[PDB]
């Protein structure tokens, strides 16, 4: 019996020639099963495969030939996540997923994700592919659940259970620039709204006007969006950088075949100034900004608000405090006029800046000090209504120009649990109703 052929079965992403190389058995030569079980171990030390096995294969119409098969298989291992962690005004956090690129030869990056929280439990089903010509370019697919419990969030009470789908572009336009475009459907089903003036002026315009007496109400919408965003990228390290940039521009705009008209944009800034020779003092500039309107006729959806203040935004303010805040017409917690709280409702607009001043550790002379970052910050922002009607004896919530400010430590550290981060902050500029929380911790999510 002699060799003719020696095929790869299975040979998906490795090189032809790569595997010829790895196994010494001649075509044409006298065949030896000494020479075919030599090579299928050989293979097993390249590590690229995780089963390997020989059939020799017998020639149709041939006495003596016979082809020899080599079936391998590719060990490309999944992606496993889960996650814990606490943060103030987010509490005990969940985040457990599990994503397959080799799902099923499609070529396709298959994935399941999930997420808990107070205020937030999220669960998503996402398909996209890679290459894809050219470069890494991609069209994604995502299928979602969300729900939404504004109470848990420090906000107004309501509740929104939100089912979608997306449709994304994405165009890497340079190794620190790329650029994302997509299509959308978003189902959004609110519920147990309590009853102010902010919330009832968008129920108005969309035409559903409800009742003012008691929580137990309804209203869900079905709307289709044209998604972009641009993402600059020149950080020299990725969680502690000490020179580069990193600017994000998200905005949404609504097709005119959705319940809701509406177009919302959003803009985060990043700019990191080392001051020596060793990036050991550094000055940190970060903007957060925001806009969205109810694009003719109506006004914007208030799930899709600005929020501001808490450890993310503005140090020193509890988690979405900054801003407007919700105008009751029965009462308010455990009368016959209406009721100003001091529970949030966010805004169509918002402005958030921050002037960090990142210097080594004291106390600690070693190694350990690229491990925990020290940081001065002065932190900045404010959030406002545009379609606040002041034609009143209540705050007017469409005024800018109450800028809300403090001034605080920071601590970073790659601790043993994970990530942690705890800041300290005094609000020293704060307005009507504005909640304080001037400790401040996160822990490895």
């Amino acid at each position: 019996f002699y060799v003719r052929k020696i095929r790869f079965e299975g040979n998906d992403t490795s090189k032809d020639a790569v595997l010829r190389r790895e196994m010494r058995q001649m075509e044409g030569a006298w065949l030896g099963s000494d020479l075919v079980d030599q090579g299928k171990e050989r293979l097993n030390r390249l590590g690229f495969f995780e089963t390997v096995d020989t059939d020799t294969q017998r020639v149709p119409g041939s006495p003596d030939q016979v082809d020899v098969v080599y079936k391998v298989k590719e060990r490309n291992t999944g992606s496993f996540n889960f996650g814990i962690g606490y943060g103030t005004e987010s509490g005990v956090s969940f985040q457990a997923g599990v994503q397959q690129d080799n799902w099923l030869g499609t070529g396709y990056a298959v994935g399941i994700n999930g997420t808990k929280n107070d205020y937030q439990t999220y669960a998503e089903l996402s398909v996209t592919n890679p290459y894809f010509t050219v470069d890494g370019v991609s069209l994604g697919g995502r299928l979602f659940y969300n729900d939404f419990q504004a109470d848990d969030a420090d906000s107004s009470d309501y509740t929104n259970k939100s089912y979608g789908t997306d449709v994304t572009l994405g165009f890497p336009i340079n190794e620190e620039n790329s650029l994302r475009a997509g299509l959308g459907y978003v189902h959004n089903s609110l519920s147990n709204m309590q009853p102010q003036v902010a919330m009832w002026r968008y129920l108005y315009s969309m035409g559903e006007h409800p009742s003012t007496s008691d929580q137990d109400n309804s209203f869900k919408t079905d709307d289709f969006t044209f998604n972009y965003g641009w993402t600059y990228n020149k950080l020299d390290r990725g969680y502690f950088p000490t020179d580069g940039s990193r600017v994000n521009l998200t905005g949404k705009v609504t097709i005119p075949g959705s319940d809701n008209e509406y177009y919302k944009v959003t803009l985060d800034t990043a700019t990191y100034v080392p001051i020596d020779d060793d990036h050991k003092w550094v000055v940190l500039g970060r903007t957060r900004w925001g806009y969205g309107d109810g694009l003719g006729g109506k006004e914007m959806p208030f799930y899709e608000n600005f929020y501001a203040g808490g450890s993310s935004t503005v140090r020193g303010f509890q988690s979405n405090t900054i801003g407007p805040k919700a105008i009751y017409f029965p009462h308010q917690a455990s009368a016959k006029d209406l009721c100003k709280s001091d529970d949030a409702v966010g805004g169509n607009a918002m402005a958030v800046a921050s002037l960090e001043f990142i210097t080594p550790t004291p106390f600690i002379s070693d190694k350990y000090a690229n491990s925990v970052r020290t940081s001065f910050f002065w932190d900045m922002g404010t959030v406002w209504d545009t379609n606040w009607d002041s034609s009143s004896g209540y705050p007017d919530y469409s005024d800018p120009s109450n800028i809300r400010m403090s001034a605080g430590i920071a601590l970073q550290w790659m601790s043993p649990l994970g990530p942690l981060v705890f800041s300290y902050a005094q609000p020293f500029k704060k307005y009507d109703g504005d909640k304080a929380e001037q400790f401040q911790f996160n822990i490895g999510k």
